[PDB]
């Protein structure tokens, strides 16, 4: 309980480069503690470190220290004798196999438990420079020792190296080497990849059906027609800066719509609801199977309400701030301002530099959000580590959810919806002319945004994720910080800090939200997600195996707080897809025209048809602007312009007002929303109620194991 | 293992009327087995009974039999010695209080467990006439024995007698005497009564707000106006049998609407969604509290799929049959036919007799449904008793759900909705003129039906429930089947058969469905339910204590399969209330007229107002009927009649077609449905997520008990 003595066997030796044992070689190394003490504060640090070491030795752990070959750095090897391992395996209910005994992962876990009981506070408060377990050997080179298995080498060769991208991951080996948390994360990623493969095959089928039926979409042919669509003049989208544009300029865009706005996309949206339900249920079954196999199950007021309300209010305030930041696209404006202030076509180079600066600002904002969430959680800390982790997960996920989906939601649901008509357009404030929809359409803009986020941004994210730890290691290597032992080699690696796997989970949860919430836009989201995940498994494995210092293995029977998050995203996905199809997409007006507006009562066609849809939906507008300016007159000599709305034509008794067509279309949209939501929710409830939570084989295996034990 | 010997101490004695002990008096009676054997089948029955008795005695139970004072009836008293009780309390993990030992309830439970291990099959197959525990004494008279506590007498005096209706139930005493199932049922009933009191106070507040604001509802004043509402002629509701009726005849009805169709009802519907959420959550908390207090927690393929599909198809077929039976009101028609074939104003007597016959047919149909559900479950029996009970519960609940709510759903959502217009009315088949809405309105009809079901039918149900066991006992008493001992007295009581508490739960679940699903009609449903439950607690207690033979105590940590049923009813209630308000109620058209149809664009009023609503919603109709008959001409000389729809007036370019008003109203209804459903579901999710499942005090109490033990 006192600093009776220092670490015994204080001697230096690094002759063996791949030695995981002590100088004698009988007992292996289960932990390494790195500190520098040779050079008022220094004496206090020395005293505290000596006291901690003496207390640790008093518990039975064997510690011995060696100075670094390259001085003022001291590495203390920590090993647990057999009696200590047995007593703390009796204390901590570890399911050993009963018909070298403990694999190094569980040995390191036990030693870390011992360090925690009497380490994190010391490391944080400059007492210890580092504290970490040891890898077997270099990932690319076999271990010199023959007795010691180089399972890190095999893990790199068959699972982490890109040459083995097609091989299924050795999840048992991953769980054995890194622990249950990493293993369950990678198992979930693989299962997600398989389900994405299924959804991607179905989505490609629907996309191909839409693609083959391309020349037979009448409205696009009318749009591209120089007569039907070439003689339609559209009102300007802004004051004295947008010109009267004919519809022909959207012709190419219209073609893309016939591939992304068709009944195939609706069928695929229904199938995607079903697929999300199946994904959740079969993940529950697989999670139960993993719980059985890996034995992951183990056992170890007014003021509070006011604090909770205050923290929730602060979270809501910062969420609003992030909403304003993203919708206000202030990052791009700031990047442009910085580029202009600071100083092979110049346009593309300037765009690339602006994008790079925007990405840097984005990552800085992300770490700012992390800091804010940490501060808020500390402000309302319940001091329970699991509860603290869940609360921080929820806060950070909300921040990232807003930061990533605010632009998409604005494009889908709030961009161009409230614009009025060219006469008396809506002005929110002194700021004028709330932006209207793009000439191609809001659905096409949303599809383009999703393609950019899922196609290029995912690749750039993977490249940055694979290069950042490598660069951080390379700068240390060039910093000069000849043969090097194992502990020093692992010391010069980037330590995966707290909530390291949290970001890996968060990236995939954001991808899942992109795939499910906005699947009504384009059916190729599952395919892009599939490609990204196939790359992501290997990039995460490679960066964890090589570039990152080994973490203490943990245990977890589930992905954690992400399960309710995914369930909530699944619930929200039905509503979001229904809204996108009804509001963002133009399929409902086309269907209504085909079934109600082309018949004799409201048309001149004897049977249902789609021709004339373009000419019979664009409301006319004579140039009579309210003087509450009238920018149209100065632009050109045009007299009548047609806009995308269902107002009454000029000269009507109630002109520029919603007619029967508008309310019929609105009723159709709302009825579609209600029908789709109710049908999809009923199907999801039936599927969840008709699927066992645990696997059929797992029940029998558990029963047999209980019978035999 | 063989019939070595018969029951020892075979002797007769009934001198002590309230003796729960044997003839000696040292050991009490824990069970009574009643049989008759003194008079080829008889010898086999005798041999089997003797073998069973010998096997039972071999296990250590002490049995002795006495012949009835009034012959051929033999009662065998069964008692368990101390060693047997100890060994089977070690076998069955009973939480005894460790700082006469076993109360008679648990003694009877243990003895019944012993009987089952080596009784139900014997009783079913005529081997034993009966097998039951014993009450302490007569409910109205103190036990003669002083040592024996007459807790049945106290239970009747303070909880079951109607004189103690206002006193809170002694739930601990109920659990001690009857067991955990009965105790938890009564605790749930009491908690339901309290929550109903809260909801009823709020509903009475809303009803009073609607009642005070009665003279200021303009549309009812217009309806009752001899000028505005007296000059409106309505089209007949049927062919050549309904006359042209002026609106004045509905004036009184309109007044009632101003009390049941107002913003107060909407506010109360929102509050009722919130109240259902709070009810479920606080019941979860109370259930956890009871689990702690009473220690209720204890421990003891293609062909199958084809069988499941076949059984589900049969269930669906019978559900459709019950739908047709109830909507077809065949019970009332059959009762009228029977009355006419068989044979102080005659009208009221005939109506009362028809109602009595209808009630008899209803109870016969209920037992038929029970038999059908039993047969289906036996057809697909998984042979697990808990699973069998849950499946039978689901089947019987579905049958009763249909049988009780089909009429209400038809009135609310399918009666008068699809009628077309007087020109070319819709004919489903050769059967003509699908019935239109009542002149008062579908909402008033639904409110009247709910009042009849909740107000009078509940009282009649309570009267029948309290009289049926009493009559069945009285007929046995008059059958002559002088002093009588305890076992004979309890023998002459109606045995509460299998799933006896199932019906008690089912009645309250049906009442809960009536309260929640259709609360948008009238806000007084919680008050009527509160009165009915206040009576129901006492009637159930009285009929269980006095008129029914005592049941073996059981254990259950929850109400059972009824919890998911109530959760599903709660989920469906939001949708049903939204549909009722939007579709069944006329509030949405009134709101639209006040905000959109009374302004200058569609009205002549400078500001928002409700006057002129009646004259500006009833579509006109000139007498021009299709000849696909034209019954209107022969009825009278009227030329133009006004009907409740939004078709175009005659002479319009597209006359008798839905106009902009109809689609505006439909869009308003659907938007209200979407908004209300989403808001209510979000609020329910937030409330469930912000309420701990277990009580705050219960957590600390469990922690303290674990610390001290
Ligand atoms: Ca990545
Ligand atoms: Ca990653
Ligand atoms: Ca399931
Ligand atoms: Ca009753
Ligand atoms: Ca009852
Ligand atoms: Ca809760």
């Amino acid at each position: 309980n006192q600093q009776d003595f220092r670490t015994p066997e204080f001697e230096e030796f690094n002759g063996k480069p791949d030695s995981l044992f002590f100088t004698d070689g009988q007992r292996r190394i289960d932990f390494i503690l790195v500190y520098e003490d040779e050079s008022g504060t220094n004496e206090k640090q020395k005293r505290k470190r000596q006291a901690y070491e003496s207390n640790l030795i008093c518990h039975g752990l064997q510690l011995e220290a060696t100075r670094s070959v390259s001085d003022k750095l001291v590495f203390v090897k920590v090993h647990a004798p057999w009696e200590v391992l047995c007593t703390y395996a009796e204390i901590m209910h570890i399911k050993l196999p009963l018909k070298s005994f403990f694999n190094p992962a569980t040995r390191s876990r036990i030693v870390y438990f011992i360090l925690s009981r009497v380490i994190n506070r010391l490391v944080s408060s400059g007492i210890y420079k580092a504290a970490f377990p040891l890898h077997d050997c270099r990932f690319n080179y076999e271990s010199e020792d023959i007795s010691c298995p180089s399972e890190r080498y095999l893990l790199y060769r068959e699972w982490a190296h890109p040459r083995s991208i097609y091989k299924k991951q050795p999840l048992d080996l991953i769980r054995k080497y890194y622990g249950e948390k990493i293993g369950i994360y990678f198992a979930w990623l693989g299962y997600y990849t398989q389900m994405l493969l299924l959804a991607a095959v179905v989505g490609v089928a629907c996309f191909l059906y839409g693609y083959l039926d391309q020349d037979n979409c009448t409205w696009s042919k009318e749009v591209c027609d120089p007569d039907i669509g070439g003689q339609i003049l559209m009102c300007p989208q802004c004051d004295r800066l947008c010109p009267f544009w004919r519809l022909n300029i959207t012709c190419e865009s219209s073609k893309k719509l016939c591939i992304f706005d068709s009944f195939g996309t609706l069928i695929f949206a229904v199938f995607m609801g079903v697929w999300v339900t199946l994904f959740l249920e079969f993940w529950k079954r697989r999670q139960a199977e993993l719980e059985y196999e890996w034995d992951t199950v183990e056992l170890q007021t007014c003021g509070k309400c006011i604090r909770v309300t205050l923290c929730a209010s602060a979270v809501f305030f910062w969420i609003l701030l992030i909403i304003a930041s993203v919708i206000g696209i202030i990052v791009y404006r700031l990047s442009v301002f910085i580029v202009f202030s600071t100083t092979l076509t110049p346009q593309m180079a300037t765009s690339i530099t602006a994008s790079i600066i925007s990405h840097i600002i984005i990552m800085i904002l992300n770490t700012i959000y992390e800091k804010v969430a940490i501060m808020i959680t500390n402000f309302e800390l319940p001091r329970t580590q699991t509860d603290y982790e869940n609360s921080l997960t929820m806060k950070m996920f909300l921040f990232q959810f807003v930061n990533y989906y605010s632009s998409c939601f604005y494009i889908a649901f709030f961009k161009g919806k409230f614009v009025g008509y060219p006469g008396d357009p809506v002005y929110l404030l002194g700021k004028y002319r709330s932006e209207e929809c793009d000439p191609g359409g809001c659905l096409l803009e949303l599809t383009t945004q999703l393609t950019i986020i899922m196609g290029g941004k995912a690749i750039w994210n993977n490249i940055q994720e694979v290069l950042l730890p490598w660069v951080m290691n390379l700068i240390g290597r060039y910093k000069r910080v000849k043969i090097t032992p194992r502990w020093e080699q692992d010391y010069h690696l980037q330590p995966m800090g707290k909530l390291g796997l949290f970001y890996e989970y968060l990236e995939m949860i954001i991808q899942f939200g992109f795939v499910t919430l906005f699947v009504a836009s384009f059916p190729l989201a599952p395919l892009l997600a599939l490609v990204n995940n196939i790359l992501e498994i290997r990039v995460d494995a490679w960066k964890l195996t090589t570039q990152f210092r080994r973490m203490v293995p943990e245990k977890a029977q589930d992905i954690g707080a992400w399960q309710p998050i995914m369930q909530g995203i699944a619930i929200l996905a039905v509503v979001t897809n229904a809204m996108i199809i009804a509001f963002t997409s133009d399929m409902i007006p086309r269907l209504v025209y085909y079934w109600s507006f082309s018949i004799p009562p409201y048309g001149d066609h004897t049977y249902y048809t789609m021709d004339g849809y373009i000419n019979n939906t664009l409301s006319v507008f004579n140039i009579t602007d309210f003087k509450n300016e009238n920018p149209y007159i100065g632009l050109g000599n045009y007299t009548l312009c047609r806009y995308r709305d269902f107002r009454n034509p000029p000269g009507h008794p109630q002109e520029y007002k919603h007619n029967i067509y508008y309310w019929h279309v609105i009723a159709a949209k709302l009825a579609f929303i209600i029908v789709m939501e109710h049908i999809i929710y009923s199907v999801k409830f039936f599927i969840s109620y008709a699927i066992p939570d645990v696997s059929k084989i797992t029940k029998s295996k558990i029963k047999r194991e209980k019978y035999l034990t």
